[PDB]
């Protein structure tokens, strides 16, 4: 029971608020601390404890989460406090960088405390609703002591990663990178339709029942990559070239960018120029390895 | 007992216009078939479509006449010469091409008083006749909806009737291919990334996935934004994106991988930021799409 497991929460900006009111409304008594004093009201008033200091807010409970705005901030806070720390579980979820999390993991064996690093793929509004992800690397067992309680924050998202801390952050840019794809693809169509008076609003829908059908192409493709195998199957990178080539023109045709589009086909150009002409997209996946 | 009295033709059985016939045929229409290639029409005709001696016949059988050919230099060629027979018919061709070809072919067709629907399809062959295809069509309400049920046969789920001008199709198509490439992009980018930390593309998929179906929510939020012209950044500004955009950049060109995609996203929030955009939400970047380059 959530009656039973205390959580503190150190940092309230937009984010942290949201957390402790998850943690809070699941009925974890909930000890909240941030610099700026007057950010905990709202949550006191509706229930929350105010710590008296940072040492207060981690020795009230076992487990401790932190999201504040970078891991200069983290290490400000809990630096003086090695000694507070021992037998505590520290969950971090603020946002840093795969080098930051397994140096913090390392510093925090050293002084005998437990350390999971996570990602939050999620706006505060979206914590704890089916639309939350919320990523976790780090000790295993750790993760499963406190696993009910975490999942305060996002019920359906609440996603162990693997032992390595530094995890968080690649999955974090990783996603990232994907919600750009998306959103950039669908901005592109907009434009696009715009210049035959269709709306955004009435183009979504079929974008989105689109983007649904995608998702089983991604699951098709894994394999591929993974084995360094790319059958054509459904349609050359010829055919993916030509088809770039029709959106590129037909977008500086009817005025509006073709950027995107020729960037796109550049990519392609690079895979059928290597050799892959009668490959499928998933060959693709060489262009994105190679640097610079 | 409808698709038994609903018969349709097909011309054109490449490797689409086979798994068409073979759509409407197996749910029941009485399906009349023509090739140039005569031979490819053998395995339908097998299994129980009608064998059309020639174009004329393949229209005389039916009411519903569906093309599926290269271009529509081809569709012409084949057409052209039957205008007086197509009073009556409609013709519903899913031949691939623009928006131009579109409307002359439909100002071809109102010349010769017959019904034109042009259509696109949004699937592979394999994915016809199941709730994976999108087909779209735009032209005459009418003529959509009387054949509804039969179209359907193509695909149950995916079947959309999009709006009047014919032109339609081929840019509702380009559109939602940008979309499958910036997917499959973003995709392979973190694939790329999370390979040098010995993570397999197959662990990586679920999560991907899992992360797109939260992402399709944000179109639905950006999309009345973009038509309103209004930004509020509620979210996340285009400086948080910015700055996010700032260390995938960084963090792919440390670990070895291209950074090129990343950049490219980059420079797109760099010009928002430019325009007074840092506190607006990402439904501002139309803005940029929008510009010529
Ligand atoms: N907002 C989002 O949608 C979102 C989404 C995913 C991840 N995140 C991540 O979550 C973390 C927090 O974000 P936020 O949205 O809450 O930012 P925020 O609203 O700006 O709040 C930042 C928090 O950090 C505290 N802080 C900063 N420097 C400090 C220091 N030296 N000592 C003590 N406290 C310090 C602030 O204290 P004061 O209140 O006293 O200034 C505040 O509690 C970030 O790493 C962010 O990237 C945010
Ligand atoms: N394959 C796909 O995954 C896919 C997906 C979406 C859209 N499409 C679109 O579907 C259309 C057909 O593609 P496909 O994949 O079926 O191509 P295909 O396998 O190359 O077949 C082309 C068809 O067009 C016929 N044809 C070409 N020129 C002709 C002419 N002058 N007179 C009579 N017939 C002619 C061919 O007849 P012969 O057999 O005698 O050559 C054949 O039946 C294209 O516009 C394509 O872009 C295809």
């Amino acid at each position: 029971n959530a009656a039973q497991a205390p959580v503190s929460v150190i940092g309230l900006g937009l984010m942290g608020q949201a957390l402790a009111a998850a943690f809070l409304k699941a009925g974890h008594p909930t000890t909240v601390w941030n610099r700026t004093a007057a950010k905990a009201d709202q949550l006191v008033s509706e229930g929350a404890t105010r710590a008296g200091s940072v040492a207060d807010a981690i020795a009230a409970s076992p487990l401790v989460v932190l999201c504040v705005t970078d891991y200069g901030a983290v290490r400000e806070l809990l630096d003086p406090l090695a000694g507070s720390l021992k037998g505590k579980v520290v969950v971090n979820l603020t946002t840093g960088t795969s080098t930051q999390a397994r140096e913090t993991a390392e510093w925090a064996a050293g002084v005998e405390t437990t350390y999971l690093d996570g990602a939050i793929m999620a706006i505060p509004p979206d914590i704890a609703t089916d639309a939350a992800v919320l990523l976790y690397s780090g000790p295993k067992a750790a993760f499963e002591e406190h696993e009910a309680t975490l999942r305060a924050l996002g019920a359906a998202g609440t996603t162990y990663l693997d032992t390595d801390h530094g995890l968080s952050a690649l999955y974090d840019m990783s996603l990232l990178g994907i919600m750009w794809g998306v959103l950039n693809g669908f901005l592109q169509g907009a434009a696009l339709l715009g210049t035959a008076k269709v709306k955004a609003t009435t183009f979504a829908p079929l974008a989105n029942t689109m983007i649904n059908v995608i998702t089983e192409y991604v699951t098709a493709y894994a394999p591929q990559i993974d084995e360094g195998k790319y059958p054509a199957g459904d349609a050359t990178m010829t055919v993916h070239q030509d088809a770039m080539e029709h959106l590129a023109e037909e977008s500086e045709t009817l005025g509006i960018s073709a950027e995107m589009p020729r960037f796109f086909k550049a990519l392609a150009d690079r895979a059928v120029a290597d050799g892959h002409a009668d490959s499928g997209y998933a060959a693709m996946i060489e262009q994105f390895r190679k640097p610079s």
